[PDB]
């Protein structure tokens, strides 16, 4: 993909995620620009969860799959973002395991990606 429809597709995951869950708008900008340094509501969350389901990265239990996320990436993200959503992949493949409950699993695994990239971070 290109950075054109990269951008364009956060909105598309976006609605099919959002009406799942009550969430406002200002958390869902701030997620958006890769600021995750907020208390998040258990909506917030799982919404994370629905977006990382909807990647194939995560599964129903919340665990991050590292191996089929970096097979994963080209479909995900542009080249120009490969190198730091691997590193990041990298960095955060262990976060789920200090948390037991699926929704902050990911969450804290997203939070993690935004706090580990060495550059712009941004969440459908």
């Amino acid at each position: 993909m290109t950075m054109e429809q990269f951008l364009t597709s956060l909105d598309m995951i976006r609605s099919g995620c959002a009406p799942k869950f009550k969430l406002k708008t200002e958390d869902l900008d701030r997620l958006r620009v890769g600021d995750f340094n907020f208390p998040p509501s258990q909506d917030l969350m799982c919404y994370t969860k629905c977006v990382a389901l909807m990647a194939g990265t995560v599964n129903k239990k919340g665990e991050f799959n590292a191996p089929k996320a970096l097979a994963q990436l080209p479909h995900l993200v542009p080249p120009e973002m490969m190198e730091m959503s691997r590193k990041s992949v990298e960095a955060c493949r262990d976060t789920h395991k200090q948390f037991k409950e699926s929704c902050e699993r990911v969450y804290q695994t997203a939070k993690c990606f935004s706090e580990n990239a060495d550059g712009q971070f941004m969440w459908p």
